[PDB]
């Protein structure tokens, strides 16, 4: 299940860029 | 988790979504994010 994993830190990087008026 | 907010970006409208300049590459998880959900 690599489907799983790739999806732990695929919509992390959608985070942090929320992150960026800090 | 933290993706309900993800559950908001989804949502952006593509109008409402030009003025912020992050949006070149972090669309593109928007888009991948629901074909990778897509493979149940």
């Amino acid at each position: 299940l690599h489907l799983e994993q790739q999806l732990y830190s695929v919509m992390e990087d959608i985070c942090k860029l929320v992150d960026a008026i800090p």
